[PDB]
């Protein structure tokens, strides 16, 4: 294992950087039973710090103590991970050979924090710096003139081949379009308000659905296979005028017939048929109402597999009203967060190098989505330049990891941290459990089991103050412990 080599930049903690020929790396530590491991970030510098301490038969005292209910389950997890925009893609490839390796096995090899899944743009987004469709050939309804463009064949694929071939979790692929082809949207405009042409059913609707089809062949031809589709990335923002990028714009009711009458039986009447259906792919404030829409026609539920929620500018909002009543009606389609980025104020600066606020925001919104019944979690772009491009429309946000091309590094954010503590130790299959608090406290916490029956709890502390605790599994015993203020932690243990 090699340490962080830490840098400030002036904001409250370091990046880690990375270079040709170094970069700071680990696979989780069970030791032996009766024994717990502990992994430790700080706004002070430390970074998934491995210590270990006893599990004690017995425990006294008045201080918070947390109790794991391993008889209460709840969700699957599905996992995590982040998306292989253009942008993304442009960044890793500035970067020299060795360089770009140990930015990929940082994200995908248990050297590093093991994501096992990659979001993919079908085509263009606002984080591309071409705008086009895989279906650009005016009023080809046959779709005879589809093709992946070189930002698929020479960017995204290979990349995507590389960053399976660094993992052994197997990786999961969820695709999501921005845009149609112009010639089948109301406004002839890649931006802007604009929807599909005519009504689900029709031939706009049908030629869309293959569209669908029609990119799962192609990467398909590459060795790629997709784990699901979303239905349209972020479907509410191309009904608002003046939308500034891609986009396809559709109601719930919109969307509930396309998924029943289009999208639904072309999918299940292809090669592609094992392809899960995420809906929604939008931000929280729509929920409950468009799963209400969509999961009630019978024949549009019976292809949803599960509902993709984003998080943008409410990292730190409360869940029960959207995620928990959305769960409680429907608990039978997943939730999954396909989408999470921080945003800056339209005046400021997109990248923060080093803001541990920036870290805590992503592990306590995944703290709260698996909270809420949430089985993953996918970050945003996975590479950024300092400005936070590039981006066709200087939409610029921030990114776990940035790329200094004019000095082969990359720097490693507190959210890639945040996010590691989460990715590295829950592997898919892990099911969330009970954990019980003795007294009101700050913290945030989570507690899971592995598939194999292990332990494992995230504790994050967004205080400044230290709050010593207890952490107690009624089958070994009592972990003793601190979280220090501006921390955060994940502890291990075997329970057999
Ligand atoms: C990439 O990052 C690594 C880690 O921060 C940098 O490693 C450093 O590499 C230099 C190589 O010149 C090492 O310097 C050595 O200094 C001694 C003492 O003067 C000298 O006798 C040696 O010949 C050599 O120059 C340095 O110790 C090493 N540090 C670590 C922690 O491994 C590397 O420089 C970075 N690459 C670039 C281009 O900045
Ligand atoms: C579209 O595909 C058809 C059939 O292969 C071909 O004849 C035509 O040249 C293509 N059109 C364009 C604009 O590439
Ligand atoms: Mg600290
Ligand atoms: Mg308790
Ligand atoms: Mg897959
Ligand atoms: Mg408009
Ligand atoms: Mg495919
Ligand atoms: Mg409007
Ligand atoms: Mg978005
Ligand atoms: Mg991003």
């Amino acid at each position: 294992a090699r340490p962080c080599i830490p840098k400030s930049f002036g904001y409250s903690s370091v990046v880690c950087v990375c270079n040709a020929t170094y970069c700071d790396s680990f696979p989780p530590t069970f030791p032996a039973l009766g024994t717990f491991s502990r992994y430790e970030s700080t706004r002070s510098g430390r970074r998934m710090e491995l210590s270990m301490g006893p599990i004690q038969a017995n425990h006294t005292g008045t201080g918070l103590l947390l109790t794991l209910q391993p008889e209460q389950k709840f969700q699957k997890v599905k996992g995590f991970g982040g998306a292989m925009t253009d942008a993304a893609a442009l960044n890793i490839l500035a970067l020299s050979p060795p360089a770009q390796n140990l930015l990929l096995k940082s994200y995908f090899s248990e050297e590093g924090i093991g994501y096992n899944i990659i979001r993919v743009p079908m085509a263009s987004c606002d984080f591309s710096i071409r705008t086009y469709t895989y279906a650009d050939t005016p009023d080809d309804f046959q779709l005879h003139n589809f093709s992946l463009p070189e930002e698929d064949t020479k960017l995204k694929i290979p990349l995507i081949h590389r960053a399976l071939q660094l993992a052994q979790r197997p990786v999961s692929l969820l695709a999501s379009p921005w845009t149609s082809p112009t010639w089948l949207k109301t406004n002839g405009a890649v931006n802007g308000k604009g929807s599909l042409k005519g009504q689900p059913g029709d031939i706009y609707h049908q030629t869309w659905a293959r569209y669908f089809v029609k990119f799962l062949d192609a990467y398909a031809e590459h060795k790629l296979q997709f784990w699901a589709v979303t239905a349209e990335n972020e479907p509410s923002a191309g009904l608002l005028s003046g939308y500034p990028f891609q986009c396809l714009g559709f109601t719930p009711e919109h969307q509930r017939d396309f998924i029943a009458r289009d999208l639904g039986p072309t999918l299940a009447n292809s090669t592609h048929h094992n392809v899960r259906l995420l809906m929604l792919d939008d931000q929280r404030l729509l929920l409950p109402h468009w799963a209400k829409v969509v999961l009630t026609d019978p024949e549009a539920a019976k292809y949803v597999h599960g509902i993709a929620v984003h998080w943008y500018l409410d990292f730190l909002a409360p869940a029960k009203a959207t995620l928990g009543e959305t769960h409680r009606l429907f608990p039978n389609t997943m939730l999954f967060a396909s989408e999470a980025c921080v945003g800056s104020k339209f005046w400021e600066q997109s990248v923060r190098l080093g803001s541990w606020d920036r870290g805590m925001q992503y592990s306590h919104s995944i703290i709260t989505n698996l909270l809420y019944h949430v089985v993953g979690w996918t970050d945003w772009n996975l590479a950024l330049n300092p400005e936070g491009g590039p981006n066709w429309v200087r939409n610029f946000v921030d990114s776990p990891i940035i790329v200094d091309i004019t000095k082969d590094t990359f720097y490693k954010q507190p959210m890639f941290y945040h996010l590691g503590h989460f990715s590295k130790f829950i592997p898919e299959g892990s099911q969330r459990v009970g954990l019980v608090a003795s007294q009101k406290n700050d913290l945030d916490a989570v507690a899971l089991m592995h598939p194999d029956g292990s332990a494992v709890v995230v504790v994050l502390n967004r205080s400044s103050k230290d709050v010593p605790l207890t952490i107690k599994d009624p089958a070994v015993g009592f972990l003793e412990t601190i979280s220090p203020g501006y921390s955060i932690h994940t502890y291990l243990w075997r329970r057999q």
